[PDB]
């Protein structure tokens, strides 16, 4: 019973990967999100087979996080219904970069550090999200933590080679655009290069699919030079020549990084 539990809200948002309500768990009001996703569109399915959202999640989840986490799922005649949680207050960095424009580097970086603990994680259990963007990014407002959300387009982490892709193209690396071919780690640091310049120059840095194959970076913002180098060496052409986690992490541009508090009270309160 579904109806019974949770108390739907109004309609937070919605597009190819279903709509999403805001909602409270009638048992105690913890705050939630309610995601229904009609069957006849989902593309990927795991194992009874269920969205990928749902097995991916599982694998993550159980535990502490920086993913949203799947508190309870339901399935209908013509769709799948998930039970995520919803931090409040909160913004997602896509509305937030907008609001403020170029993020400080400092709060940058926290920011982008927690997304690298995030997606370490999630590969950890075996889960690719495959589009990660500020959209599907989540602060909570008062903790100054970020959550990842929607692995939609997701698919469970392997060594092989990937020629499918339902992400955001403007996020999707040179290698996916010439030949629908790609990797999971490096696909996702090429991705996370463009994360970082959207957080420091308030836009993402390559529109057109020329500008992406080229891969030449140009900024219209003041960054550092340090930043300036972590973020071409996450876009550099060659897939085997971008950095790995580890590397990205031990660049000189993400020391000293703040607590998720710390950064919350000087960039969010
Ligand atoms: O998978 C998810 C998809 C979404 N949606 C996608 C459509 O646009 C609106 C955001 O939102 C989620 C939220 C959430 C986002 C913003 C505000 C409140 C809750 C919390 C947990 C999971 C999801």
């Amino acid at each position: 019973p579904l109806e019974s539990q949770y108390q739907v809200g109004p309609l937070l948002g919605s597009g190819g990967f279903g709509s999403v309500y805001s909602g409270i768990r009638v048992s105690d009001n913890l705050p939630v999100a309610i995601k229904h996703v009609e069957k006849d569109r989902i593309s990927d399915w795991g194992e009874t087979r269920v969205p990928m959202e749902v097995v991916l999640l599982k694998k993550v989840s159980s535990g502490f996080s920086g993913v949203i986490r799947l508190l309870d799922w339901f399935e209908r005649p013509d769709s799948f219904v998930l039970i995520l949680e919803r931090p409040e207050p909160v913004q997602d960095l896509f509305d937030f970069i907008t609001e403020r424009g170029a993020l400080q580097e400092e709060l940058a970086r926290s920011f982008f550090w927690q997304v690298l603990e995030a997606v370490r994680h999630c590969h950890n259990c075996g889960v690719l999200h495959r589009d990660i963007k500020d959209e599907n990014i989540l602060i909570d407002l008062n903790r100054g933590e970020l959550k990842l959300i929607d692995f939609g387009s997701g698919a469970l982490l392997k060594d092989t080679v990937y020629t499918d892709f339902d992400g955001t193209r403007v996020y999707s690396p040179p290698e996916w655009i010439r030949y629908h071919r790609y990797h999971g780690r490096s696909a996702a640091v090429w991705s996370l290069g463009i994360l970082l310049y959207d957080m420091v120059c308030g836009d993402i840095p390559f529109e057109h699919d020329e500008e992406i194959i080229r891969g030449q970076v140009f900024f219209r913002q003041r960054v550092s030079s340090e930043c300036q180098h972590l973020i071409r060496w996450c876009l550099a052409l060659r897939p085997s020549d971008r950095p790995t986690f580890e590397e990205i992490q031990n660049h000189p541009w993400m020391q000293d990084v703040l607590l998720p508090q710390e950064t919350a009270e000087i960039h969010l309160h």
